[PDB]
């Protein structure tokens, strides 16, 4: 109404969330390792697992051993979180990994998972050294 506890949850909700977009868009690399996918409330999780098992082949083919190797992992973190909940819920599990070089140029592997409170209408994945999360941009907006 006015000063209601439930606003301020609100705020720190979507400062929350506000972060971990802000990071992502900001977060660029050299290696091709940028794996983010959007699990929708439809889509089973199963699907995904032995799908990205299969991508593995795709760095086999990556001359570059540093990329290869590095997309690897990516798929690997995604894999793990995954399997963790092993459940397809309402609000859907994005996960966000990938690689940042620092100015020194340094690779920072962001490993970070789970299901949100902001449920998709639509699966995306998309992995070329660089994410957007397309459905926290678009909901953000309404």
């Amino acid at each position: 109404m006015a000063d209601d506890p439930s606003a301020a949850d609100r705020n720190v909700e979507i400062w929350k969330i506000k972060k971990l977009i802000k990071s992502l868009e900001a977060a660029r690399g050299n290696g091709t390792s940028m794996i983010s996918l959007i699990i929708p409330p439809k889509d089973q999780i199963s699907r995904v697992a032995k799908m990205l098992a299969d991508q593995f082949g795709t760095a086999s083919n990556i001359k570059s051993r540093v990329n290869r190797l590095s997309v690897l992992g990516a798929i690997t973190s995604v894999q793990q979180r995954l399997k963790l909940y092993n459940k397809v819920p309402p609000n859907g599990l994005v996960v966000y990994c990938g690689t940042i070089v620092t100015e020194e140029g340094k690779e920072k592997k962001v490993n970070i998972d789970f299901e949100p409170f902001k449920p998709i209408n639509t699966s995306l994945y998309l992995c070329d050294n660089k994410f957007h999360t397309e459905a926290l941009t678009a909901l953000l907006s309404d």
